[PDB]
């Protein structure tokens, strides 16, 4: 069984909800990426075995965005190329499934990410109108609030989830607010100094005049610990989690080119890192954040190592509540303290400053910790994120110098 | 590595448009059928590793189709459950890959399939107008036709791809209406003498009097011959010869596998039904769709020491009479083997024209039918494959376990 | 000044709910029935002064449902047509304009009506959208709901207006029940008696083609026991149900109305005279009382008094509302129940022969005028509820 | 019969598309535009006899415009309200239907106008799902666009209509974008010189509350040149521009007209008397010649002939259209178009303006009043084209 390696890894950078990259159709934007993914390494795009795309809104795209993704940046025919839906773990889980792939000797160059567009999602007339609609109002439900962020169990938006840890943990409002004023600084600090720069691919938004879209624009630079203080529930009555501790609803795409042994030596790619181990864990769809537990679980029963060997961390922060019991119950399991997780976890910044593109994030945060890695020379990072409707998806990466 | 085998295996009746299944969500669907699945093997839920569902048409279900099927069938949170979407193949490539993770280690026991409520897709505003609509008319796009049916390169109906492939290969109207009109005899037949007793899972619809049970295909045409067939009107192109006859229809349905590494099937005392020998994707230009069968099939046999010629039962999807011909055409040079040699061992109890086409869950459908074939008919080597929009097609070599 | 008469006289049969009529435009089907009176009449429509059409639900229709009805019936361009909405009295309020018009002087001989397909009103997103709608869910209102049944300052169905009169005045679910259960019985009679033959103009339905005659809405499988047992269509222990209550229905009605000089000069034979008008208005609370003020204003232009009255039409918007309207008349007129029982919706009302809004107010006026020439009674009175607190009334007199 | 005399006029100022009123339902515009009116003349409500409100885009806004403008300006529940759509002569029709009233003795005092908000206009789902739509997709068509600016009988926009004046008639590109550049200039003019601040009534948009009392349609960037270089709107290779065209827009306008019992029994001094009405046809292809029957019409009930008039208001539903009109008018009343356009349209028209369908009519009815006085003349004119084809018309006389 071949070792499986990351020898190519891009992200769009993140808008803003009805921002830079809201006029780009998910297929379209992510097609752009996977476009430099190829341009960079130069790759025949024959030689990929596949592409495998997240997504979550893939209402009025036309058939398969993951196919969109392949064609449009220039891969041939006959590579076949398709999408997952796991919510927002999507753009992990086709990683893990291309890992599979190439484990169990079914591939050997994979092209594996996620892709999605919030701004663009529309709204949906049910079905049953083909049957007839006597009277009365007629209600068009919002794809993006329906089919990406409402639990189809208990018919509750994914923020009430973030309540339902708040309240079970004791996790404060006070120590939501810090946790997520922390994110924006540490994601401003990441903008500002150019640390972002090697991980980002330019998206071009055709227009009047073309645009160029290559720095995320959703942390936000005017805010402050009384500001978010002062913010309004955005959930529940008398809640704790507000829009300044939540993340934030984006457009976004991001991919990994994976390899087999054989691959990196045939077409001379060089390994990034190398995934030594995933994982894929559930939980109650009422806390749904806590699916990083189960899922980072997994991942270390399949190795030798614990969660004291990895030394980066990232865990997507779709609310401070959510991270902070995760964080919480990590501590409890693997016997480290919140201030060695705290120190060594999403060091450039998380979802609530840059977002949370739901199908692409899983990939996203997995691509930011690929490039931090490389910058600090660690040998090993983890990466992993809750998903909606209760589960978890995690990566254990080794650095290949 | 460890083989795959295929432990159980079922899948509902299939459902006019409009039809019998029409109230039922798809992840209801998909749930009564793998509740099935869980009722007759009496596996503990708690030990399947994963399920994974085909899913095309996933607006307006709330999040995540496939974790509906897993949860609403009674497995526990913590088997994760997800969908995916290669269009037509969605219900096959699911089995491919939990073929994958079982030959890698990543999963002993999973349960992977389809589901497809192509009623209950609704009408699509776009998201443009979250950024205003000054004036003028606003479409609502149809979530079906658009979002399964139609080229996202070409922005054509499949049936036009089929028309591609009925001119370029010199398919005529009367070999596709012979083609339709023999697929709805062997479907009747099958039909009526219980050839599906044993694959098909009882579905039950919540209704007003009582509740339905549904167990029996319901969209074979019983009215229809030759010159009813003759007389029907282009369907998709002026002067066409593809027509609603000789094309599959609109349908809801659902069908899973579940599937065992050798050490669930011991630690379980699971009985294999068949074993999965190898998988293929393939890839072909969108404009012809339907010849995605045939760079799946040459993919999955050079996996393989075996031939085309050593199946003894052959499941091709029939998309449409036109794309079934001319994958047909296409095999037979390729591999060396006659049509008459491939007609009298595929589709033997009738295909999709007569059956339906579940989008998401045909893929999945075809392989239950081939499997539960194979065993009353005691061969050793089954074929299932089909195409998929936007150019591509899945196949899954079988080999009986007797 | 001169009198005012009208000349000619007819109605659709009227439909039932996504019924037989469902598939024609407003215009359309009010262009058949005015087309009728112009073959029958035989007068150059050339000569015509105005069309007046009532038409509430207009969204969808492109401009003028009124100047649609005008020129699909082969009115010349020439001939101004346009449209009015005062709900529920349109079809009424068309012809007081009309007789407004040529007691000024302003016009000679006017075709005034109403039209209304229920059936057609589609739904609406709110214009809200034009600058943008960031999130959540998308509400289309019912047109037809909305715009013809929703009161407009309290957000309440017509069916809540008929709450209030039977809880103000007294009104008895049994009491509903049975004045409901009579107007589908004199209905029965009336259509299966061949006595609504000679007012209704037949419609043709474009499909083989299909003529419509006969009012399809009657319920002739009902009961008092079946009514008893029905639930309430509006508020949790109300007394209102469907089958006290008129239903949603299309169809379209028409009189044409003419001067003196143009009686002669065209030779038309008055049907009767309209001797005086009236529109009223009471609480929006309690709109179904608004025949109340209505008639009190036309009988007050005149010498004549309710017992004048030998023929009465009160649309039946709902029993509770009729009801209430009864028992007030017969305070403020002197005059008994049963009196008013036994001449009014001789042939049966809206509960059984349904109200397609925008025409009721003509349709009634059509069957009044019809009931009158076959029973040769003197006066005639007709008068109707209006959404929105509202009510318009007509005093007719026979022409030997 | 009585005189008829315009005792108040008030109107909004004219709001741009998605502009300043685009917040404000018209039920809500027009009523505080009728209770400006009601606290200027100081006259109890009580004594209105109706309200008569012309309203096109009627959808989704619940049960009658008319009746919410009454009922929310204060005038009480007794005294009925209701809506008229003969499309861009709505608000001109009101009147001439409270002339008729008046004359006819069925009223006494009167509020007639329109009111319109097309910023407000909704998209409308055909009620054709109703009975179900098993397929394909599903066009919402624009209210505005289908119910206020489409043809019903040849499926064109009004601006096609303007394109087949323009072409039957020889109007060019450049005589029409003089002819908006003029109507921007003298619309600025009487803008900026505070000449509408007599006639406009300031509205509140509770949006802390904005209020809005001036026209803010009027283009102060365009010129000859920027005009000559718009591309053509409706037809390649036509003439009709949207600089020459008029615009979409919100308003509302009212008069109160007052019998002569009226003004003598509640103190009213009448700003001028309106002595004739006209109301023509005209083929929908080129609607907008209607004033031109209109006209005719209004006059051949007077001994007055259009050399008479001292001021003119038309209409500029299109540069096209109004040249046309005017052409015509010259032609057929042997005045010059000189003499025509000295005296029309002073402080501009709908080009610069704007034009708030069923507002417009009544609206430059109330230009041409302050304008009558203001110069104190004797007569003038105002009429306007309408969708369908027709026009309307009214002959004032000043009251000094």
């Amino acid at each position: 069984m071949s070792k499986v390696y990351v020898v190519a890894a891009k992200r769009s950078a993140i808008g803003s909800f009805l921002g830079t990259l809201s006029p780009l159709k998910p297929g379209d934007l992510g097609a752009q990426i996977v476009k430099n993914i190829l341009e960079e390494t130069k790759v025949d795009p024959a030689n990929i075995d596949e592409v495998i795309v997240g997504n979550v809104l893939s209402a009025g795209q036309a058939q398969g965005v993951g196919r969109q993704v392949a064609i449009r940046a220039g891969i041939p025919y006959e590579v076949p190329a398709y999408s997952v839906n796991i919510i927002c773990g999507s753009g992990m889980k086709s990683v893990i499934t291309a890992f599979s792939n190439i484990k169990a000797g079914e591939a050997d160059l994979v092209i594996a990410g996620g892709t999605e567009s919030m701004s663009g999602a529309g709204f949906i007339l049910p079905g049953a109108i083909r049957g007839g609609h006597k009277m009365a109002d007629l209600t068009m439900k919002d794809h993006m609030i329906l089919d990406a962020l409402t639990d189809a169990y208990h018919n509750i938006h994914m923020g009430i989830t973030a309540e339902n840890i708040a309240e079970r943990y004791g996790i404060t409002r006070e120590e939501q607010d810090a946790f997520a004023l922390d994110s924006q600084l540490k994601a401003i600090a990441a903008v500002d100094s150019g640390r972002f720069k090697d991980e980002i691919a330019p998206v071009v938004i055709p227009n009047k005049g073309d645009i160029i879209f290559d720095t995320d624009e959703y942390p936000n630079r005017k805010t402050d610990a009384e500001k978010l203080a002062k913010l309004k529930p955005a959930f529940k009555k008398d809640g704790s989690v507000t829009a300044g501790n939540a993340s934030g609803l984006n457009d976004g795409a991001s991919f990994l080119m994976l390899a087999s042994e054989e691959a990196v030596k045939k077409y001379n790619l060089k390994p990034l890192v190398e995934i030594v181990a995933t994982g894929t864990g559930g939980v109650d769809p009422l806390v749904m954040g806590m699916g990083p537990v189960p899922a980072i679980r997994k991942a270390f029963n399949k190795t030798d190592l614990k969660l004291k060997d990895m030394e980066l961390i990232e865990l997507n922060e779709a609310f401070a509540a959510q991270s902070l019991g995760v964080i919480k119950e990590l501590c409890k399991e693997h016997g480290v303290t919140p201030e060695w997780i705290k120190e060594r976890t999403n060091v450039n910044g998380g979802a609530i400053a840059l977002g949370h593109p739901v199908g692409a994030s899983g990939n996203r945060i997995t691509v930011t910790l690929i490039y931090e890695m490389k910058k600090r020379g660690v040998e090993y990072g983890l990466a992993s994120l809750c998903i909606g409707g209760g589960m978890g998806t995690a990566l254990i990466l080794k650095n290949v110098k």
